[PDB]
């Protein structure tokens, strides 16, 4: 049941996990939590999600506690800026480390806890 879009597949979780636990899941299956790093990726991620939350690959790495993509993709603090919720990230309790997809718009991301279970989105590169 994995989505194919421009040369990646996109496995929709029909289960809840934390943000480690979802991304354990797709490691187990050759993937990682997904990247976004298009408006037509956010795009199709967001109306597939349907208007319900699913984490993606969003965590914080290194002291300064800048955002990265667990699949190594560099984050490009410039280019996403538009992908975030107004007002997010706003790092709540300074317990969120972690994000997810929940607007069902453009600027969709938030921060949240990372040890609150979601849906998750897993990324799978096809290699001909
Ligand atoms: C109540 O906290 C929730 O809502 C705020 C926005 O008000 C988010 O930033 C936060 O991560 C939670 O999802
Ligand atoms: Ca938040």
């Amino acid at each position: 049941g994995w989505k194919y879009f421009k040369g990646n597949f996109y496995y929709f979780s029909l289960i809840p996990k934390t943000w480690y636990s979802a991304e354990q899941f797709c490691v187990s299956r050759n993937s990682h939590l997904t990247s976004v790093t298009s408006e037509s990726e956010q795009e199709f991620l967001y109306k597939t999600a349907g208007g319900l939350i699913y984490w993606i690959g969003l965590t914080k790495a290194g002291m300064e506690g800048d955002w990265s993509w667990v699949d190594d993709t560099p984050f490009n603090k410039v280019q996403s800026a538009r992908f975030w919720i107004p007002g997010e990230p706003n790092d709540a309790g300074n317990n969120e480390h972690c994000g997810n997809i929940k607007a069902p718009s453009l600027q969709a991301w938030n921060d949240a806890p990372c040890d609150i279970t979601f849906l998750f989105i897993c990324k799978r590169p096809y290699v001909p």
